[PDB]
């Protein structure tokens, strides 16, 4: 068997020729391992695939075409309609701060349901478009607790290739992982690429996490 | 007199003046000018279905948001959520036999990372009164805090109260967070 150790790209498998010569052919989706519900994945076509094996077998069958070239794994789970991740869903605050925020919101609710002056201005941020960002603005100025984590996330992603900008393919693992963790879809190129050139610089990334320009420093990468 | 009462109904006119940012969302998915106006409205409607149901839901105007998931409600420490994120990103970059199924099944069986926090959250909420069950008034502040913090709406009494008695026991709570019965333990709750 010449197919032993003959490597093939994902969605392809090695099959011997009528002459015994090994060839990479598309994988038949029927041969994909049986699937459990949580194996499901959502493709960039907003189609749900039973598993990653099924998606790449489909992509292979579609090699050479627009839909084939476009199809990628988008995130884990079935395709869903979900809101855009916020910055703090991407890069979280310490648990102590999340308990504090939860407690003032709960306390603010109990005072208003079936104190009010204390947290009045706080109440009116929630009717705003970015309540948590504004309430946590002072925290975001701390280097060890916020600024450095924001830089470290950029440099962790800027690897394919490392060039001080992030592209779609570099952000795709982060997008895929936040759906199960946070039930939100990142939209970095709708929100953090204001010149629409499809490359996110450190300045664009920092601004999108609300870090002042004076605190953005390429030496931390 | 109760909120919205002053016992006659409160005149909406005497409600403090309202700014746009005073708006609130009622459980009817209606936007009210402020919390005062919502309960004044509730009073004018006392005695009816629409009247009895109406409660404060969350601050701000009503919006479209999905139902909260288990991992949105349970707040993890940074170190553990960072570990979980890096594992998931590694599973993506690669693309067990069913990695995501196995990862989440094992995670939800882990006591220090998940089972105990699910029990702690029940017990933090079970205070009015402390009686080993959760009612609407105990879960309503958690719901309102999760809208701004997680952009999701909890639906505890539609999904975690299968006998429809308006009380959520520890057993119902655990099952609704995907905890096996063998791992539900009243000894993990704050002492009596
Ligand atoms: C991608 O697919 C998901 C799943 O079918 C869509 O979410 C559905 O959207 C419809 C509205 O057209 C709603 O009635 C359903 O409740 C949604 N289902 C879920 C599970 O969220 C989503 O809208 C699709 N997005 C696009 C752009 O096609
Ligand atoms: C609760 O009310 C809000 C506000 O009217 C609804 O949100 C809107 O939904 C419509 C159509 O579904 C959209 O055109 C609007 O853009 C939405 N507004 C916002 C602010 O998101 C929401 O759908 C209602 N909730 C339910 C469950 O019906
Ligand atoms: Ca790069
Ligand atoms: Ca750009
Ligand atoms: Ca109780
Ligand atoms: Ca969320
Ligand atoms: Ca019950
Ligand atoms: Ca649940
Ligand atoms: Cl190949
Ligand atoms: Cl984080
Ligand atoms: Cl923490
Ligand atoms: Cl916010
Ligand atoms: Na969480």
């Amino acid at each position: 068997d010449s197919c032993m150790s003959f490597q093939c790209k994902r969605g392809h498998i090695c099959k011997a020729d009528q002459q015994g010569k090994p060839h990479c052919v598309c994988q038949d989706p029927v041969t994909c391992p049986p699937t459990k519900p949580l194996d499901q994945v959502c493709g960039t076509d907003n189609q749900t695939y039973a598993s990653s094996c099924h998606l790449f077998a489909t992509k292979c069958r579609l090699e050479g075409t627009k839909k084939g070239h476009q199809l990628q794994l988008d995130y884990f789970g079935a395709c869903k309609s979900i809101p855009t991740c916020t910055d703090f869903e991407v890069i979280q605050f310490p648990l102590r701060m999340r308990d504090w925020l939860k407690n003032i919101l709960m306390q603010l609710y109990e005072a208003n349901s079936e104190v009010k002056k204390i947290y009045l201005d706080e109440k009116r941020l929630l009717a705003g478009d970015h309540p948590i960002d504004l309430l946590l603005r002072d925290f975001k100025k701390n280097y060890h607790m916020y600024v450095y984590p924001v830089h470290w996330q950029f440099s962790e992603l800027d690897q394919h290739p490392m060039d001080r900008v992030l592209t779609h393919s570099e952000l795709a693992p982060l997008r895929a992982s936040l759906v199960p963790m946070e039930h939100c879809i990142t939209r970095f190129f709708e929100e953090c690429d204001p010149n629409k050139d499809k490359h996110i610089t450190l300045k664009e990334w920092g601004h999108c996490f609300g870090i002042k320009e004076e605190d953005i420093d390429e030496n931390l990468l």
